């Protein structure tokens, strides 16, 4: 249990290169130096933004085993954490980033079967955090990492995004698995769009006026009518009208059988999975995990 | 499908590791076609038809075990060169030197155990290696190992058998008296075998019935094994098999076979420092 994550001392990791920030702190890429040995193993660390008091460390913590608790192929668990000033959290490092910057500089390479797998891939690691009654609260393809292109993983789960948000938790701060439900309806949307932004150009004080009118996130160009159906029923105002993320997984793995039928892509036939060959090699080099 | 062939322009050498007998080992980056990562990797450029260097590679990319190094890819343009995973900690025997004094018997014992474990496994599928030695083994984590660079055919006079010095016969039981040799290297803490004494003369002493001194740390128990190793009819040598139990049985109780000061405070990480060296760095079975 609390043996899945390990308390780290100021000395034995640094920070070597600004990632990115977020809503809760910035993210370094990072060196960990086990003690007495001369290997620097590449971490990813995220610093808090703002800085907590030794009583306040002790809410940290136990959320921190929790999220250290987790086991899932989709589904990236906490390592460790660093109880500094600021505190400090280690993961694993991925050298592709997150899923949203990945189709935005691939939006020309992308077929039809990475998109509908990764939709799968998704919806099986929201499932898993369903199955331990663990809310994700902040699902968005920024926090999908890439740890091979034929593998993603759910971040940042269980701690305001309004235009990623259920139309409850706007007005009323309600977060359940039904509302992560709306949270991976507009994230497949970012995906199918290649990473546009979501509702441009509205301010997003009134994203809950456009919602409630019935207004919704437009068709993706590529999106066939039953995958821009999938994404309204995530949008239902009815929570639980919403799909649930098994159905969910049926849904897409039944698409990711025929993907052409379900998404339209130009220059798709030239862009396929990769070989047997090729995913073995990703494997032994990037990702040596079960599935 | 298990060797990938590489192009020269997606891969890049950026530092010697070193080099043996067959080599020169790089730390290298593989750029993913497309992509915009570099990917640590270890890569072998060798020096000596492709179909035939193929054929045999594709016989290293085929090992499946956790104690055995799977060769990943070949690049067969110019040079020969071999792609397999990195290695950060280095080999084994560099490794006991730079820890000797903080190496306890767990980690020792159990470092007979996987060396064994991989051997019985190349012998399953009638590999003779030909160069085991404390230097072709490779440390993924301080807690798990892996033999390498087995099948480089395509001399270590000191750590082969007497009957492949002489008649140039290499079987899994002249692997035995590697790993016999191998094991010497781990109790000494990386000395040197025979050192000050020219290969020319190992033959002789062999012969004459000498062999390497019984480490400061090894009970009779663990000596034993490795005069065993050591024999001059092959056969009557211990096989991998039994050398797995044998070391296994004698991890089970560490401290009566290796006497090491300060050991009873040397043990195996605790289970949380190794998920977390498992996450970063071995997530494999
Ligand atoms: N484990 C990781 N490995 C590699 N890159 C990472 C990792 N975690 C985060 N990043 C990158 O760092 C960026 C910033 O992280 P983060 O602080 O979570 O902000 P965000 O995800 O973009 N927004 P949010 O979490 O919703 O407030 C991400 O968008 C990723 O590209
Ligand atoms: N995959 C790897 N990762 C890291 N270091 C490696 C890897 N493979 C080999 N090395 C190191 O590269 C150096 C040269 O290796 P190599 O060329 O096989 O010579 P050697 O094993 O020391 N002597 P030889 O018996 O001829 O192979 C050694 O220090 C090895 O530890
Ligand atoms: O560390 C996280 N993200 C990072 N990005 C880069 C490097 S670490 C994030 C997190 C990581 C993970 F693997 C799974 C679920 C997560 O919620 N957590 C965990 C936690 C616990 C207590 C207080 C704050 C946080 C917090 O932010
Ligand atoms: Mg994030
Ligand atoms: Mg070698």
């Amino acid at each position: 249990n609390q043996a899945l994550l390990r308390i780290l001392k100021e000395t034995e990791f640094k920070k070597i290169k600004v990632l990115g920030s977020g809503a809760f702190g910035t993210v370094y890429k990072g060196l960990w130096i086990p003690e007495g040995e001369k290997v620097k193993i590449p971490v990813a660390i995220k610093e808090l933004r703002e800085a907590t008091s030794p009583k306040a460390n002790k809410e940290i913590l136990d959320e921190a085993y929790v999220m250290a608790s987790v086991d899932n192929p989709h589904v990236c668990r906490l390592l460790g954490i660093c109880l500094t000033s600021t505190v400090q959290l280690i993961m694993q490092l991925m050298p592709f980033g997150c899923l949203l910057d990945y189709v935005r500089e691939h939006k020309d390479n992308i077929g039809s079967q990475y998109l509908l797998n990764w939709c799968v891939q998704i919806a099986k690691g929201m499932n898993y955090l369903e199955d331990r009654r663990l809310v994700h609260r902040d699902l968005a393809a920024r926090n999908v990492l890439v740890k091979t292109p034929q593998h993603v993983k759910i971040t940042d789960f269980g701690l305001v995004p309004i235009k990623w948000m259920a139309l409850e938790s706007i007005l009323h701060r309600i977060y359940t698995h039904q509302s992560d439900v709306w949270s991976y309806g507009v994230t497949v949307w970012e995906l199918m769009t290649f990473g546009s932004k979501p509702y441009d150009g509205i301010p997003a004080s009134e994203i809950s006026s456009i919602l409630e009118k019935g207004e919704r996130l437009p068709q993706p160009p590529i999106c066939t009518i039953d995958v821009y159906m999938i994404m309204r029923k995530c949008w239902m105002i009815d929570a639980d009208s919403r799909p649930k993320f098994r159905e969910l997984i049926i849904e897409f793995s039944k698409m990711a059988r025929d993907p052409q039928r379900y998404l339209v892509i130009q220059g798709d036939e030239r862009m396929h999975l990769p070989s047997p060959t090729d995913s073995n090699f990703y494997r032994a080099l990037m990702d040596e995990e079960d599935m």
